[PDB]
């Protein structure tokens, strides 16, 4: 789907992410959370945080975003070949709650805005672009495993 040259400059910043993946995912989750406030109702052990400061210190919510970046690192690493990956995430997502693919657009801004924060010299225009391709492609494929279950994603 996206480009050799793509899938490149997408793993060249993701190894960027891995020196430092609980920091990466506790930033990336409070700016989601931050942005969109109704996020954070997803996510009833989280709920009693309301502060950024009471964010950072969970231990609960660092673990969860690891959690979260190393399912994502894992998927992007199969450059679109990642259906094995991807159904299990959807059901995750689609069965036991249900994450419309609308929030999986805001933790992807917040993905790009904190890739751009902490890595400028690596993720410039192409990158971006790049990225945005690839978390496109993993919305759209979640979307489609949503349906396989009777879940629209709305
Ligand atoms: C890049 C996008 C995302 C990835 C890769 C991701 C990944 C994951 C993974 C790996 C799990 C654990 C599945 C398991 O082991 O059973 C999980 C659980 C979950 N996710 Fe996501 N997630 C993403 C986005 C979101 C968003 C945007 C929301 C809500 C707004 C969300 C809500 C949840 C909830 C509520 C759980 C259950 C966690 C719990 O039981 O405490 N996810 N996610």
């Amino acid at each position: 789907v996206l480009s050799e040259g793509e899938w490149q400059l997408v793993l060249h910043v993701w190894a960027k992410v891995e020196a430092d993946v609980a920091g990466h995912g506790q930033d990336i989750l409070i700016r989601l959370f931050k942005s969109h406030p109704e996020t954070l109702e997803k996510f009833d052990r989280f709920k009693h945080l309301k502060t950024e400061a009471e964010m950072k210190a969970s231990e609960d919510l660092k673990k969860h975003g690891v959690t979260v970046l190393t399912a994502l690192g894992a998927i992007l690493k199969k450059k679109g070949h990642h259906e094995a990956e991807l159904k299990p995430l959807a059901q995750s997502h689609a069965t036991k709650h249900k994450i419309p693919i609308k929030y999986l657009e805001f933790i992807s801004e917040a993905i790009i805005h904190v890739l751009h924060s902490r890595h400028p010299g690596d993720f410039g225009a192409d990158a971006q672009g790049a990225m945005n391709k690839a978390l496109e492609l993993f919305r759209k494929d979640i979307a489609a495993k949503y349906k396989e279950l009777g879940y629209q994603g709305g």
